[PDB]
C-alpha cells in the first residue's frame, strides 16, 4: 500500500527529494552510478539503492519500474532524463513520469515535444524558468522577501523583515490581531537562524522574518493593511548575462530602468544588441568604480545571477554596503539559501531549491500532505487534505481549537474549494479542505499524515 | 538535385563518413559542439557545419532537418542519438534516421523500443554486434582476410592470399575464369608487394598476392569452395579479452570450434566460466608466454585479441604469431591504424569504426547516394554507382562495358539489375538504373567515375 517512487539521480535534488519523501507511506528507490553517494544516502535514510545508468532497461527493472507509482528523472543530463521516461513508459508502463529539463532549446518546443506524446514526460521541471519567474514575482510585491507557494495555488505566505521604527516591531501577536480585525495572521517567524512557533505571547523584534498567510489574490492588500507594501521599484541592476539574467532583463526592461553587467565581452555585445531597452555593460560584478559611475547608491534591487556563488555573494554584499536598497543572489544549494539570506543579503534563491519545490507539488506524502516552498533546516510549511466525511475522519467536522496537533505545529489557514479562510479556534474543518500548517520540526509530518488519514485507509 | 545528409557528431565515424560521401551530388552538413573539429573538417572537405548540441530543435533546424534526405546520429552518447531521432521525426519529419547504439541493454529490447515506433530510429547500428558478426564471418570463410558486401547484400567480395601449391599461383586471370566455368566470379583487385595492381586477363598471380574475388552473395561460398579454401577449416580458437565482443564471440563459436578464452579480471572470468559452458576460461594476462605455452599456442588456428587496449591486442597477437599461432587478429579502435597494423605478422585488424562505417554504407548505397570505400590495405577504392537516365540522358546507358571509356585503373566487378547480379564482361550492356560495383587502383580518379555516371546535362 505505500506509494513507490523511483528517483533517478543521487545529486543534491534527488537526495533532498528522498529526504522529504521517505516514511511509512512512501517507499523510495534511488538510482545513480556513484556508489559512494548511494551508500551515504542509504545510511541516512530508509531507502533502496540501485547502482547503474538510469535509462537502461535492466537498471529500471531492478529499481522496480514495473510496479512503481512515480518516476522522477533528475540525472546529469536532459537526454538521460528523457530516455529514462521513454524506456520506463515503453517497457514498464510506469505512471507519473517527471523530468528536470535545463536546456531552453527543448523548452521552446514544450507543446510539440512533451505534450503531444512524442517524448512521454508528464511534467517538466525547468529550474531556470522557475527562478526567473520567482524573482519577477518578488519584484511585483515591493517589500516582500519571500513568497511561499503550495500545491494548492490559491494560498500563499508572504514574508517581511521587521525593523526598528516599523509598524510590526514590539507588538505581541495577540495584540496584532486586535489592532487590525485583515484577512491574515502570522504563520511563522524566523529569528537569529531559528524558527519560532507563532503564539499570542510572541513579540515581534527587529530583524525577525515574519511570514503572513494570505490568499494569493490578496497579497498586496494584506501587505498594504500591514503598512508593509512599498512603492514600486524603479532602478534594477543585474549582474550576470546568462540564461536567467538575460531572460529577467527582457521581462523587466519595459517597466523598470534595467542595467546589466556581463563579464564576457562577446556575450555583452550580443545582449546589448538583443536587449533594446536595457543598458548593458561589459565589466566585473564587484568593481567599485563601475558601481559608483552607475549610481549604485540609487539602485532599488541589485540582482547577482552569475554561475559562481562566491561572485554573487561578494558583489551583493558590496552593492548593499554602497547603498543599493535591496540585493538578491543566486546560490546553487538550498542549505546555503538559509545561511546567506536574512541580513545584508535580502533574498537568496537556489535553482535546486526551486526544482525540489516544483517536484513536491506533484507528489503527496500518504496522498495527504504537500510540502510547500518554505523549507528551512528542520522547519517547513505544508498543506494537508482532509479526506472523508466526519464519520470517516478524525478532523472533518472538528473545530481547529479542539484538534490536537503535534508539537511545534500550527494551523494558519484553510482552502475550501475557492475560498481562503484564515484559521481561528472556532473554524470547523470540512470534507476536502486543504489545511495549511507550519511545523518547527518536520519530523512531526508523519504525525500530521496519521491525524488526517481517513477511515477507508485503515 | 543534391542528396542532403546530416551527420550528427564530428567524431571519427562522422568525419570518415564525410569522406566516403564527398561528391558533387552530396550536400553534407555536420553538427558538433567542437568548433575546431568542425573547422578542421570544413578546411578538408566541401561541407557545411553547425556548432551546437545535436538533439536541440534549433540546431536541427539550422542543419536543414526539414529538407534532409538522411540523418546519421553518431554523437558521443546513445541518449543524444535517440533524442535527436525523436526530435527530428516530430518537428521536421526527417526521413532515413540512422543511429549508432553502443549499449547492449537497449539492443536487447530493439523490438519494443525501436521497431514499435516508440523511439523512431529507422536503422540501428550496433558496433559491438557488427564486430562480433564480422569476426564470425571470417571464421566461417577460412583463408579469408576480408569480406565485404554491396548492393543490399546481393554482391560479395572476399580476399584470399595466394600460396605456393594453391590453385591461383602461376595462372592467368583469363585461364582461372575458365577453370570455374559455371560459377561466375572475377578478380576485383590485387595487392602485390605493398601496392595495388590492376587485374587484367594477362595478369599472372604470384605467391603472397592478396586477391579479391567478387560474386553474387548467392554463390560466393561456391567460389571459396572452388578455391580450395574450405578444405581445411579452423579448429582451435583462442580469444583474449572477455568483454562484450569476446564473450559474444566465444558463445557463438564454442559448440563448433574448440575455444579458449583468457580474461584478465577475476570477477569477469568467474562469470564467463559459468556462462560459457563449452569454452575453457582462464584468468590471466593476454601476453603471458608461460600461459600461452601451457595452452599449446603453437597448435592454435586463430588467435583473436579483443581486449579493451589496442597496445595489449597488438602485443599479444605479435607474441602469439611468434610462438606459432597460425593466424592472429586484433581489435583496434582507430580505422586508419587498421591497415598500418595488418598484412605481415598480424593477419587482420578489425575496428568498430570500420564495421560501423560499412553498415552505414549499406544504407547510403541503398538510398542511391554517391559513395566510395577503401578495401583492405588500399587494394582498391570501391564504388557503387547508379546509371541514372535513359540512353540520351546518360553516358553509359545502352553502351557495352567494352566501349565505355573508364578512367585508368578501373575494373567493373558486377552489375546489379533489379534482382539479377551479372558479373561484368566487356560485352555486358549497361541499362538505366543498374547499380555498378567498380574498383579503382588510384583514388584520384574517383571524381571521374562520378562524372561518367552523372545524368545530363553533363556538367
Ligand atoms: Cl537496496
Ligand atoms: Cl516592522
Ligand atoms: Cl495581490
Ligand atoms: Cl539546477
Ligand atoms: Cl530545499
Ligand atoms: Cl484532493
Ligand atoms: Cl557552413
Ligand atoms: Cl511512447
Ligand atoms: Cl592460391
Ligand atoms: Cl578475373
Ligand atoms: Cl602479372
Ligand atoms: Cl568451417
Ligand atoms: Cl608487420
Ligand atoms: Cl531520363
Amino acid at each position: 500500500n505505500a506509494m513507490k517512487i523511483i528517483i533517478l539521480g543521487a545529486g543534491q535534488v534527488g537526495g533532498t527529494l528522498a529526504e522529504n519523501l521517505v516514511g511509512e507511506n512512501n517507499d523510495i528507490t534511488i538510482v545513480d552510478k556513484d556508489g559512494d553517494r548511494l551508500r551515504e544516502l542509504q545510511d541516512k535514510y530508509d531507502l533502496r539503492v540501485v547502482n547503474g545508468h538510469a535509462s537502461h532497461p535492466d537498471v529500471l527493472h531492478e529499481a522496480g519500474a514495473q510496479d512503481a507509482d512515480m518516476l522522477v528523472a533528475v540525472t546529469n543530463t536532459d537526454e538521460t532524463n528523457m530516455a529514462a521516461c521513454q524506456v520506463a513508459f515503453t517497457l514498464f508502463n510506469t505512471p507519473n513520469r517527471i523530468a528536470r529539463i535545463r536546456s531552453p532549446q527543448y523548452l521552446a518546443q514544450k507543446e510539440a515535444l512533451f505534450k503531444s506524446g512524442a517524448i512521454p514526460v508528464d511534467h517538466l521541471i525547468a529550474p531556470e524558468e522557475l527562478v526567473t519567474s520567482y524573482i519577477e514575482r518578488l519584484i511585483q510585491y515591493p517589500g516582500a522577501l519571500q513568497v511561499v507557494s503550495f500545491a494548492e495555488e490559491k494560498v500563499s505566505l508572504v514574508a517581511v523583515k521587521a525593523y526598528y521604527g516599523g509598524p510590526l516591531v514590539g507588538n505581541a501577536l495577540s495584540a496584532l490581531r486586535e489592532h487590525m480585525p485583515i484577512d491574515t495572521r502570522v504563520a511563522a517567524i524566523f529569528r537569529q537562524g531559528r524558527p519560532i512557533r507563532p503564539q499570542g505571547t510572541t513579540i515581534i523584534e527587529a530583524d525577525d522574518e515574519v511570514f503572513f498567510v494570505a490568499a494569493s489574490n490578496h497579497i498586496r492588500s494584506v501587505m498594504s493593511e500591514l503598512q508593509r507594501l512599498e512603492k514600486p521599484y524603479r532602478r534594477i541592476m543585474i549582474v550576470g548575462g546568462g540564461n536567467i539574467g538575460a531572460s529577467l532583463a527582457k521581462r523587466l526592461e519595459q517597466t523598470y530602468s534595467v542595467k546589466l553587467i556581463e563579464r564576457n565581452l562577446q556575450r555583452a555585445e550580443k545582449l546589448s544588441e538583443e536587449l533594446e531597452n536595457t543598458i548593458v555593460f561589459c565589466g566585473d560584478a564587484a568593481d567599485q568604480e563601475l558601481l559608483t559611475e552607475e549610481n549604485i547608491d540609487q539602485v532599488d534591487v541589485f540582482i547577482a545571477l552569475t554561475n559562481e556563488d562566491e561572485t554573487n555573494i561578494m558583489s551583493a554584499m558590496l552593492a548593499k554596503r554602497m547603498g543599493a536598497k535591496k540585493v538578491m543572489v543566486l546560490i546553487q544549494r538550498g542549505a546555503y539559501v538559509d545561511l546567506v539570506q536574512g541580513g545584508v543579503i535580502d533574498v537568496a534563491i537556489s535553482p535546486q531549491q526551486a526544482t525540489i519545490s516544483a517536484l513536491l507539488t506533484h507528489v503527496r506524502r500518504a496522498d495527504i500532505v504537500n510540502v510547500s516552498s518554505l523549507r528551512r533546516g528542520a522547519a517547513e510549511a505544508i498543506e494537508a487534505v482532509a479526506h472523508g466525511d466526519e464519520s470517516n475522519s478524525k478532523v472533518v467536522g472538528r473545530a481547529v481549537g479542539d484538534i490536537k496537533l503535534p508539537p511545534g505545529t500550527t494551523i494558519g489557514a484553510i482552502v475550501r474549494g475557492e475560498e481562503v479562510l484564515i484559521a481561528h479556534d472556532r473554524t470547523v474543518i470540512e470534507q476536502d479542505d486543504h489545511v495549511v500548517m507550519f511545523l518547527v520540526d518536520k519530523k512531526y509530518v508523519p504525525d500530521v499524515e496519521a491525524l488526517f488519514q481517513p477511515s477507508p485507509f485503515f
